[PDB]
């Protein structure tokens, strides 16, 4: 079935690769700040670990290997770009499917990673035959066990503990301090809580972006090599034009194709079109790291098991605040509530100058939240932003509208985390404050906001965080 002479593979330059120190990995965030200067251009960039570090995989115990059992679903590779969604697929075990995995390369291949990219798009691009993989994706680790190792008491002292506490392990990832995802108290999964993604030879991730356009992290736990291809961020708008010119339309009988993760696209296509494409091999024991809006797609070469988190460092503050106005346009749900992690990450900040008001010792926390922001701060300009945004809003109403003090919007679905309009008639029942208006046409007198801070109190924070010391008592407080 294999046809190597009729390959097709396309010409995508290398995606920039790094080789971190062990002192480099002491600091997941300052780390990833610093290859944002290097690869941001990119979108993506693939990173390798120092020497001998790599954790032991609990999956493997065959207690889990042997009997714990994950569904999958069932993608047509010749249908992916030119032709829907990945129907039910059978039950399997990570034995079961790097067995069948076996079976199926041996069947198909009578073979390197190039020869597999050259199949693999001929197979997508010009089909001579149906070609059907199983897909294990979008596991959750909280039921099935993660790849990285966890500590457990009652043991003796071993390398698996130190694992356990490392920032690179992706349970910790998140909620690091310096990402602002640590304000966040629920456990959302894939967001928070690392996914696991189980694949065969030929399995595929389609060409998508990431929820709230978060940064995004991959480790390849095991198994065989995963192809990504990447597209900077800058250059998102226009990938996605791309996508509406060049499959019209498969863009009529869903608007909502892009979001649907179903659609394939050549990096060929999108070259002869002017989209950049940038491409990165990774192996087991590397990681792979996505940066905001930037779309990425791929496949894997053979049976392996991977494992993904988002994480929110301060500079992705900006993109964040676009991406829910984004989707208020788009009348999209969001993943997360932006306004609850954006002030909470104001607050611990300003908790932070309070401590070094009263002389307290500067530790690295500390130090990190405090070039974050002062005039010049990535984090005051965010909150400025969102403050100077509230005030117009505001302003726009309340023409008797009233006031409570402290969620979707009935029709564009934003997160009502700092302010909802709501009316007497309709309770429980909300609306943002752009659709205030919208949502009754009852008289001033019944309409009403609940508002979680009083506007001065959001000035009063921007201060704070400008660095006044009664702005900055004030919040302290909270
Ligand atoms: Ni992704
Ligand atoms: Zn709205
Ligand atoms: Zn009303």
């Amino acid at each position: 079935r294999w046809n190597p002479s009729e390959a097709c593979r396309p010409l995508v330059d290398d995606a920039p690769i790094f080789y971190p120190t062990n002192e480099d990995f002491d600091d997941p965030l300052g780390y990833i700040e610093k290859l944002r200067s290097k690869a941001e251009s990119y979108g993506i960039c693939r990173i390798v670990p120092p020497v001998a570090w790599r954790p032991p995989c609990p999956l493997k115990e065959k207690k889990i290997w042997e009997n714990s059992k994950f569904p999958t679903r069932i993608q047509f590779i010749d249908l992916l770009q030119n032709r829907f969604g990945f129907q039910t697929g059978p039950d399997f075990t990570l034995a079961a499917f790097q067995k069948y995995d076996e079976y199926f390369k041996e069947c198909y291949f009578q073979p390197k990673v190039k020869d597999l990219e050259g199949e693999y798009w001929r197979i997508v691009e010009q089909a001579t035959d149906e070609v059907e993989v199983y897909y294990g994706a979008d596991l959750e680790t909280k039921k099935f066990g993660s790849g990285f190792p966890k500590y457990k008491p009652g043991y003796p002292i071993s390398e698996a503990d130190q694992y356990s506490q490392c920032g690179w392990n992706l349970n910790n990832l998140s909620r690091l301090p310096g990402s602002v995802l640590a304000f966040e108290s629920c456990d959302i999964s894939g967001v928070i809580v690392p996914w696991l993604y189980v694949g065969m030879c030929f399995s595929t991730f389609c060409w998508h972006v990431e929820d709230h356009h978060l940064y995004s992290m991959n480790y390849l736990h095991t198994g065989d090599p995963k192809v990504w291809y990447g597209i900077p961020g800058n250059h998102a708008e226009s990938f996605e034009n791309v996508m509406k010119k060049r499959l019209p339309d498969l863009f009529e009988e869903q608007p909502d194709l892009l979001h649907q993760l179903v659609t394939q696209l050549s990096p060929r296509i999108l070259k002869e079109e002017g989209v950049p494409v940038y491409r990165a091999v990774q192996r087991s024991g590397e990681f792979i790291l996505t940066f905001p809006k930037a779309y990425h797609s791929g496949f894997n070469c053979g049976f392996n098991c991977a494992e993904a988190v988002n994480v929110a460092p301060v500079d992705w503050l900006v993109h964040g605040q676009n991406a829910v106005e984004g989707y208020s346009k788009q009348r999209r749900k969001s993943s997360l509530s932006h306004d609850k992690l954006l002030l909470g990450a104001a607050m611990e900040a300003t908790y932070c100058l309070w401590e070094l008001s009263l002389s307290k010792k500067k530790t690295p926390v500390i130090a990190r939240w405090k070039r974050v922001c002062s005039e010049d701060g990535l984090l005051t300009k965010a909150v400025k932003k969102r403050v100077q945004m509230e005030e117009e809003r505001l302003n726009h109403l309340q023409d008797g509208f009233s006031l409570r003090k402290m969620r979707e919007c009935f029709l564009c679905f934003y997160d009502l985390h700092m302010s909802a309009s709501s009316c007497k008639c309709s309770p429980n029942r909300f609306a943002c404050l752009i659709h205030a208006k919208d949502l009754c046409s009852c008289e001033s007198k019944d309409r009403y906001i609940l508002i979680r801070h009083t506007l001065d109190e959001l000035w009063a924070l921007v201060r704070a965080l400008e660095g006044d010391l009664d702005a900055i008592d004030l919040w302290a407080s909270k």
